[PDB]
């Protein structure tokens, strides 16, 4: 009874011009094939000096999302936004994405920091989690997803338990198009929800939206979503062509 | 014979909405200021969020900067903006700040790597460098200030040498009100010419501008501005209020 949502993650692609005719390009079609009975909550996450140009386009539902954003109300932080600034055009907030974890050294603490940031400004935060090729490689999955959530998804309250969203990415998912099988991916995203659980209790978890990200496709989307714990994509790639329609309506 | 610059880092404060109605409020009496002989280059640098809703207000001359980017063209990096991306609503960008380096792990080789991204896309770059008070109190600050130029400062074409701008910020002098004296500033920023002129030879070091940031306000900018080393400011809390206005009147 999960409502299921398809993110799409167009990561550091399209400025402000691009970013205005592709959902021009996309925005008809999307809209129409999200009417259909038992379509996913859609949101578009463009970089966030292209929302404005996006939000245009759209206010002549699709949902916009940030990136990333900062945890404080304002200040001293060169080069960061606020969760105040993302709620004037955006629902959702990614966060702890794995490029993020890895190339700009952004910790579980960080990420939770930002998680309650979000929840606590009407944000939806989809909190990015993820073992590596070397911790697949060795076994260490379980021991990675079970510290990811016990951090990354920490403090949270009932309600707040309930308006989070998990993506489950495999980082040896990412770009590579080697998408993890649906069994495999069903079965972390499980784990997640167990773990979930065993913090929160059965009815939050229940109700939290667990997503899977990895080389998602219009032709493997089906895939993952015959799984009842699996609540939708975190699409990369391919949130920057057509394809992100087809997306949504295999889902 | 330099133009000088004044350049006005918001940091992370106000968002779209707020931004615009910050130059709606400012920019009449700014433009006229602007309009005197003499008078400096400006660049305003909200946050990424906010570029598109001032880029709207002024163009109903004032440059727009950012505060950030990353310096590939595009790809698989969450949460970041892009040169091209950039370009489209600003002529400069802010990079290296001491917020970054000391709370997002930036090294010079990071900024260096912005830097050049930057020049090569047509945009000025405002590459800040620095001592912090422990530095400061223990005689480092000469050889902090030439490993700093040194390798965020490398790989200039002599053309490129004369389009880059410097900010010597004093990290004990940020948002502190405390603000170096003229003679500290100008000493540093001396040595910071001189090292410029040992990598990329003398004229080179003639036309390059380098600013002093750190607690400017319209009471002490003049003070700065009679070294003749000393070609601008980078203002942080000042640049938030009229009194940016003012700084301008004072340069």
């Amino acid at each position: 009874g999960r409502t299921a949502i398809i993110a799409g993650n167009w990561k550091m692609n399209y400025g402000p011009r691009e970013a205005a005719k592709f959902v021009q390009e996309i925005q008809p079609a999307l809209s129409e094939a999200l009417q259909a009975p038992g379509s996913p909550l859609c949101i578009l996450c463009p970089p966030a000096i292209s929302l404005a140009a996006v939000r245009a386009v759209l206010d002549i539902q699709i949902e916009l999302g940030a990136q990333n954003m900062y945890f404080e109300e304002k200040g001293a932080f060169t080069g960061e936004i606020s969760p105040n600034m993302v709620h004037e055009l955006c629902t959702t907030v990614i966060l702890g994405h794995s490029e993020r974890r890895t190339y700009f050294g952004e910790t579980d603490e960080l990420v939770n920091k930002k998680t309650l940031a979000a929840l606590r400004h009407e944000l939806r935060p989809i909190v990015c989690i993820g073992e590596n090729e070397q911790q697949h490689e060795s076994g260490e999955t379980a021991h990675i997803i079970t510290t990811q959530v016990r951090a990354s998804l920490a403090n949270l309250t009932s309600e707040q338990a309930r308006e989070i969203v998990i993506a489950y990415e495999p980082i040896w998912a990412i770009g590579t198009g080697k998408a993890a099988t649906g069994e495999i991916a069903n079965n972390v995203i499980r784990q997640i929800r167990q773990e979930y659980q065993a913090i929160y209790g059965a009815e939050a978890a229940s109700v939290v939206r667990i997503l899977y990200g990895g080389s998602v496709t219009s032709d493997n989307i089906a895939e993952f979503m015959a799984y009842p714990d699996i609540d939708g994509a975190l699409v990369g790639g391919a949130s920057l062509k057509p394809d992100f329609i087809n997306i949504v309506r295999n889902s």
